[PDB]
């Protein structure tokens, strides 16, 4: 969990990192947690 390379949002499903921050672009399919 948390940093620019974990599982975080794969497919919307209430998708949420446990540093309280993800990152997830209309583009790629899952999205990835983020720190700042």
């Amino acid at each position: 969990c948390i940093k620019n390379g974990n599982g975080c949002q794969p497919n919307g499903s209430q998708g949420n990192c446990c540093s309280g921050y993800c990152h997830k672009q209309p583009g790629w399919v899952a999205g990835y947690c983020r720190r700042k």
